């Protein structure tokens, strides 16, 4: 029994949400109903640890920048969510992880990039593009579906693997 709190982060309409629910209630969700702000919990079991997953799913924009702040300080690890073809969602993910970054006063932050919506049938962003950034920042980058779920447990197992290191390297 380890708590991890994931919080998902990305603009509007990137696919946040269904994601979530994919991992929570294994469904897709074809509405877009935007959010305002979710709280999920899942119980599961990654590389033998009983993890307690708490998972805060977030708006594509906020009115209130505190409301950013404050998910920004609470999360251990971030899921930053962008569509594949969604460039400016591509763009804003810097803009997110220096936020993180500032909020948390530290360069050390657990994330993991996802590019969702990888069933269309055209991208404007390439798999290269995201592989790259995320190599630039030293994290894991997945390509994700909420629509087939491909993806979708690997992304945030990974991302309880990236805190998990995180507190590793803090210690030593
Ligand atoms: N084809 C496809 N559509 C998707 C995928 N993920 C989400 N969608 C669709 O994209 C729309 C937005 O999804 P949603 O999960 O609500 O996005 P969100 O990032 O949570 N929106 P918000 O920022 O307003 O909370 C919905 O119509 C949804 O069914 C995907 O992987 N593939
Ligand atoms: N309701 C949002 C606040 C701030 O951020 C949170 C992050 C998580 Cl993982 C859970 C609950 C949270 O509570
Ligand atoms: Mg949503
Ligand atoms: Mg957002």
């Amino acid at each position: 029994s380890t708590e991890y709190k994931l919080v998902v982060v990305g603009a509007d309409g990137v696919g946040k949400s269904a994601l979530t629910i994919q991992l929570i209630q294994n469904h897709f969700v074809d509405e877009y109903d935007p959010t305002i702000e979710d709280s999920y919990r899942k119980q599961v079991v990654i590389d033998g640890e009983t993890c307690l997953l708490d998972i805060l799913d977030t708006a594509g924009q906020e009115e209130y920048s505190a409301m950013r702040d404050q998910y920004m300080r609470t999360g251990e690890g971030f899921l930053c969510v962008f569509a594949i073809n969604n460039t400016k969602s591509f763009e804003d993910i810097h803009h997110y992880r220096e936020q993180i970054k500032r909020v948390k006063d530290s360069e050390d932050v657990p994330m993991v990039l996802v590019g969702n919506k990888c069933d269309l049938p055209s991208r404007t962003v390439d798999t290269k593009q995201a592989q790259d950034l995320a190599r630039s920042y030293g994290i894991p980058f997945i390509e994700t579906s909420a629509k087939t779920r491909q993806g979708v447990d690997d992304a945030f197992y990974t991302l309880v693997r990236e805190i998990r290191k995180h507190k590793e390297k803090m210690s030593k």
